[PDB]
């Protein structure tokens, strides 16, 4: 296992254009493409992302390229990110891949939110702050990924994902 594995899991692989869990316009390997309800939006930034008038549909490889871009994006956001980087630096390689999820799943910004749990897995208080990351509307709205994500932290070993 590893973090495009994982993340392959939890998002799916879907080539034409299609309403995420929030209604959001999104194509691939959870991709998002806009928040705005125009599906024409939705169709003009899958073109620009890609580089052609791709009419609402993509081709596997495609996709697999926006992955990885998107991928890299949530690393180097963690690492640019003051409150990010302190934990995600102080963890091992499977917790890391937990966090970079998060990261993919609701931005720099929502996970830089989650004070309270970011200190106990820093300090490594993996029961504790897997309590407190389940008290979210992230926990609520999509529990079972959640409940995979956070199984990976409490744990750190893929086994939720087996
Ligand atoms: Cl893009
Ligand atoms: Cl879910
Ligand atoms: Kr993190
Ligand atoms: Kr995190
Ligand atoms: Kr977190």
């Amino acid at each position: 296992m590893n973090i495009f594995e994982m993340l392959r899991i939890d998002e799916g692989l879907r080539l034409k254009i299609y309403k995420d869990t929030e209604g959001y316009y999104t194509i691939g390997i959870g991709h998002l493409l806009t928040k705005s309800p125009s599906l024409n939006a939705a169709k003009s930034e899958l073109d620009k992302a890609i580089g052609r008038n791709t009419n609402g549909v993509i081709t596997k490889d495609e996709a697999e390229k926006l992955f990885n871009q998107d991928v890299d994006a949530a690393v180097r956001g963690i690492l640019r990110n003051a409150k990010l980087k302190p934990v995600y630096d102080s963890l091992d390689a499977v917790r890391r891949a937990a966090a970079i999820n998060m990261v993919f799943q609701m931005g720099e910004t929502g996970v830089a939110g989650f004070t309270n749990s970011l200190r106990m897995l820093q300090q490594k208080r993996w029961d504790e702050a897997a309590v407190n990351l389940a008290k979210s509307r992230w926990y609520n709205q999509t529990p079972n990924r959640a409940k995979r994500v956070i199984t990976t932290f409490r744990t750190g070993t893929w086994d939720a994902y087996k």
